[PDB]
């Protein structure tokens, strides 16, 4: 039962995390089912880390075979899946200098990796954006910008100045000859969705490239094709000096990479940085496997054409809770007219969709990318109900 | 070949670690095969993770298992692994005082939320040993005793002073009643598996207590059974504030641990620490798998009684550039009489052994605890050649 789980979780969990409002027993695809056998239609992916849903063939295929083959062996020896997943993800990526990979086991790691690759240009400042989310370890939660997660743990590492996000005068303001780095989302995604205007992610590159400061695109979430290009910022047609990945890259095995540009790549020389479990075989092919499965099944271009058609449906509503619909593919954010997105949370749950309260006033969707149109259907016709009860 | 992969190795990776000398292909058990067929006996099981070998039946048959139950969901949502993984370390620690974890990916992220935890103490200073190593994040880097990995990526989150390991004297001088806490590893591994004093670790302990001050263990390298004892730590019969795992925690699948004792257990409150992936079902279920055959197959004691053997049979040997074995169980450390360690490592490989070169002069040993008795003998049969070669 559900109060047995959650009572278990309570007498031995730290409660960092609160304690869960439900128990999941089993997936599927993107169905998950509970310990008391509700059904619910996964719309948040495990917070846009279920690429492929659960239970996916080819990653279990993947997983189960190198398993059978060779584990983990630490970087003292070469193994073929993390070579294959670098190269891979330096071909997606289609830069024009030479691109190097590092791996790692968390979001928050990659970003310790550009944040340590910002130290090996002589310079200690960083910008980030204000409300940005890179992070909970003490460098990546430096950069990080929510005051409420910082405070408690200060002093944090330096020196990082925040600005308002999608401000372009303030990023000019901010970056100059003693900064290392500028680090941004492509959207800003734990803090509710929040798309930059047009030309601001092209003004942060040349502003970057002017002052000799790293530009480090935040990957973790907008990355894995959701937004209808394997990396957001390609959208812009723009090259960062570093991109960092995580969340989806497993399809829910844990890993991260940070992959550096041009002079960036050769920063790190031998002995400088490590993770014992980076590039493991096991995860680096769970990781392969997503690759083909979104080139062979086109995953990349169905997630803008089911995303388009979902902000439609969405807006075509004309609730009067619903501002406006924003983000690009399958990362989405219901911004509402007032505080209700933490009832509307909830109310989504009683009819069966996992969707996240991002902020007081944005609903998040981050989708698994083999979602069925239908089942986005379902939830459109759904929503004026879930809406209207969540008042 | 083994040029082609270490050729491709080069063209994409980061070079934070050097060129692998190797390339592995397979591994079964402590038996690992390069990509050209050549064999060798794994003494290092991957710097401490490999606890149960490559391809041990119970991981196998536990992940694919849970793969095709449920993965990843977040700790939006409670699962049973994680909640069954937290329950078994719980017990296995033993703590007269409540316990609670808190899970990660890896051992610098298990150290960071302890970096965390000290922080809601009040308290901002910290006290670690020189040479030690606590991980390559910002905040685990300020803790990890190396000057020569800490100096590129200076200023590091403060405020932490460094002391000679082992010397009861220099470690109370240091703590006092601003010191949130105190980082020890049982034995220091990365820098030779340097053991400290009779006596050591419990006076920190008092050192701390009588301060004010967490005491944390680093168990990432000394735990998991490998010294006989679940935690190195209970040898000596004191228990920690908060204990750190990883490495050999899902054999092979990437997760750490921080579990926290009494007050120190209550300190994270919602919203003040996370991780995508902590916790995560496969992971998770994988580390329950090895719990199982660590207590089924009796792997503890027979680590101290294989360790013990070992121990005798390489100081049989009289070997002239032996000076003694350190370390405890199947943690252990040949301290040489000149600085060969590194070409010994090499004429090892050479005679189909991997070790590692932990010190100039001191090889590291690390093996499955499923490691033939009749490999060990091999081993020891083919030191007295390997050194011969090393000189």
């Amino acid at each position: 039962t559900t109060a047995t789980m959650r009572q278990r979780w309570q007498a031995v969990m730290m409660n960092n995390y609160g304690t869960p409002p439900i128990a999941l027993a089993s997936g599927d695809g993107a169905v998950v089912t509970d310990v008391d056998g509700r059904t619910y239609i996964d719309l948040l992916g495990g917070i846009a880390v279920n690429v492929l849903g659960h239970r996916h063939p080819a990653v279990i295929e993947a997983v189960t075979r190198q398993m059978s083959t060779l584990g983990h062996t630490s970087n003292l020896y070469a193994t073929e899946p993390g070579i294959a997943l670098a190269e891979e993800l330096v071909a997606l990526l289609g830069a024009d200098q030479r691109t190097r990979v590092f791996f790692c086991n968390s979001g928050a790691e990659a970003n310790e990796a550009a944040f340590k690759l910002s130290r090996l240009t002589g310079r200690t400042k960083l910008v980030a954006a204000h409300d940005a989310f890179h992070g909970r370890t003490m460098g990546s939660l430096a950069l990080t910008g929510q005051p409420a997660k910082q405070t408690p743990f200060a002093p944090l590492p330096g020196d990082v100045t925040h600005v308002g996000y999608g401000d372009v005068d303030a990023l000019a303001a901010a970056v100059d000859d003693h900064t290392a780095a500028v680090f941004l989302e492509p959207i800003m995604g734990e803090s509710g969705v929040v798309v930059p205007p047009a030309g601001y992610l092209a003004a942060a590159r040349d502003i970057t490239a002017r002052r000799g400061a790293l530009l480090v695109l935040d990957e973790v979430q907008t990355g894995m094709g959701r937004t209808g290009a394997f990396f957001a910022h390609q959208h812009d047609g723009i090259t960062p000096d570093v991109v960092t990945l995580a969340k989806g890259l497993g399809g829910g095995l844990p890993i991260g990479a940070c992959l550096a540009v041009g002079p960036a790549a050769e920063l790190l020389t031998p002995g400088l940085h490590g993770s014992t479990f980076g590039g493991n075989p096991v995860c680096a092919a769970a990781a392969l496997a997503v690759l083909r499965v979104l080139a062979s099944d086109g995953l990349v271009r169905r997630a803008e054409v089911l995303g388009k058609s979902l902000r439609h449906g969405i807006e075509a509503l004309g609730h009067p809770l619903i501002d406006h619909v924003r983000g690009r593919g399958l990362l989405l954010g219901i911004a509402l007219t007032a505080p209700h997105a933490k009832d509307a949370e909830a109310t989504a749950r009683d009819a069966g969709y996992l969707v996240n309260a991002a902020a007081p006033d944005v609903i998040r969707l981050a989708p698994p990318l083999i979602i069925a149109e239908a089942q986005l259907d379902g939830f459109v016709a759904a929503l004026p109900a879930i809406l209207d009860r969540a008042v």
